[PDB]
């Protein structure tokens, strides 16, 4: 129904994502 | 013109691009 | 206060992020 809060929860869910992988590139060091 | 549109498609091309890094980095085995 | 104009500048941040991984991916040679 309300789109624009779906969208809010979407960019703060691929931000998740994105953190995973940045810490993915951290912990096994490359 | 509809900017709720456009960000919704946005966030869906930003999913493909995660997506895939998240894939090759599997594929590559780090 | 303009939520629509926030996850557009959001959805650019993390187009930021993810192309720092994805030149990061390329230049650590993965």
């Amino acid at each position: 129904q309300h789109l624009l809060q779906l969208t809010v929860w979407g960019i703060k869910q691929l931000q998740a994502r994105i953190l995973a992988v940045e810490r993915y590139l951290k912990d096994q060091q490359l």
